[PDB]
């Protein structure tokens, strides 16, 4: 296939990308030691679209944390939010006020697992997350949608408060 | 309405909905919005208790657990293949010590029996008594209501009469 080196990250295709991204989250599953790593691991887990070993995970909080209730009702939602077609406005609603309110990860990892990642990455890159916004266009999205998103950052890039018209160049 | 558990079952659900609409005009406090809303989806009224729901405030430390909760309302209405693990989710917090908030989820689902046995056997009578008249077909409620005579009949509760009425 001939593919370009890892080397160059954003500027790579989009399955030889993604590969690299599944192999790191494995290196980072394999080795978790408490519980401030278990929970990032399971949202690095729910936006790279593994759904089936995540529900897994989220089903091993302890009886007396604290967080056992939200980890099980996030679980058992994950587990029947696999629909897309039907009753998904009231859940973009929700989505939408969460991010408005100030809680932004959560409301972008809710939309990227119930239909939608291109509103995530606008909503990321409005409030000036560009990498992490390039990083989702580049996991997920067909090659049609993440056009316009690379073409903004790089629109964002030539700003003059920025100065790195080489970057733009290269994307 | 003199006698509780001795009327019919539409006249009580009647009762019961009149009642949480009066408890539900008053609300004050967020705890008693708390209770009505309980109330609400253990008798069935999920339109209006997702309105109820999406109402908590942005600075209160529940915001994130009840703009949860108001979707999977929403969102499990159906009874398909996808019940087994919720069922078990349920059944693990039941036996985790937390009984409410399980018993809740699965009159939720579609299962007021498994909820109404649950709650007989850690002994909670009157409320699973209240929850198979109000929910149940005619057919199992009445499995329940027998199970319930047989321990009124035990020689320590000694209630006999209230055995012979039911």
């Amino acid at each position: 296939s001939n593919p370009l080196d890892i080397c160059y990250d954003v500027l790579c295709e989009n399955a030889y990308f993604q590969k690299f991204q599944l192999e790191r989250v494995n290196l980072q599953e394999v080795k978790r030691s408490t519980y401030d790593h278990t929970r990032k691991c399971t949202d690095q887990l729910l936006l790279l679209g593994q759904t089936d070993r995540a529900v897994q995970l989220l089903l091993e909080t302890s009886a007396d944390n604290q967080h056992y209730y939200c980890d099980s009702l996030k679980a058992c939602l994950v587990t029947t939010v696999t629909s897309s077609g039907p009753s998904q406005s009231t859940i973009k609603l929700v989505a939408t006020n969460m991010i408005a309110n100030g809680k932004l990860a959560e409301g972008v990892q809710l939309l990227c697992l119930i239909d939608k990642a291109a509103d995530a990455c606008r909503y990321l890159q409005t409030y000036g997350e560009w990498n992490r916004a390039a990083w989702l266009a580049k996991v997920r999205l067909n090659p049609e949608e993440c056009a316009d998103v690379l073409r903004r950052w790089v629109d964002h890039l030539c700003s003059p408060q920025v100065n790195q018209k080489s970057k733009a160049l290269l994307v």
